[PDB]
């Protein structure tokens, strides 16, 4: 599933993940457009052989399992493909534990290099929240 811009933010505050550990959903709605592009199904292979998945990109290097990523965790004690569902609660449910690891949404490259400090309440902004 594609989600559009204010679908996702919706589904994203149903779920409990505006202003967890503190970050804005503004946040998150513009981590999951660099990330995705707001398409649930989105896969890319990292060049060390693990895989990231769905609307937020959770590698399977530590937090889900895809049997193919060896010496790896599943910290998220769920199969990777769980995380391209159109219902996006498993990826919430992960999210919400990367984020609380130690370094907040630093853990996500893209956040880091093209959401942080930027004006990301643009991306919430004309939703019916
Ligand atoms: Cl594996
Ligand atoms: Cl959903
Ligand atoms: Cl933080
Ligand atoms: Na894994
Ligand atoms: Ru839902």
């Amino acid at each position: 599933k594609v989600f559009g811009r204010c679908e996702l933010a919706a589904a994203m505050k149903r779920h409990g993940l505006d202003n967890y550990r503190g970050y804005s959903l503004g946040n998150w709605v513009c981590a999951a457009k660099f990330e995705s592009n707001f398409n649930t199904q989105a896969t890319n292979r990292n060049t060390d052989g693990s895989t990231d998945y769905g609307i937020l990109q959770i590698n399977s290097r530590w937090w889900c399992n895809d049997g193919r990523t060896p010496g790896s965790r599943n910290l998220c004690n769920i199969p990777c493909s769980a995380l391209l569902s159109s219902d996006i609660t498993a990826s919430v449910n992960c999210a919400k534990k990367i984020v609380s690891d130690g370094n907040g949404m630093n853990a996500w490259v893209a956040w880091r290099n093209r959401c942080k400090g930027t004006d990301v309440q643009a991306w919430i902004r004309g939703c019916r929240l």
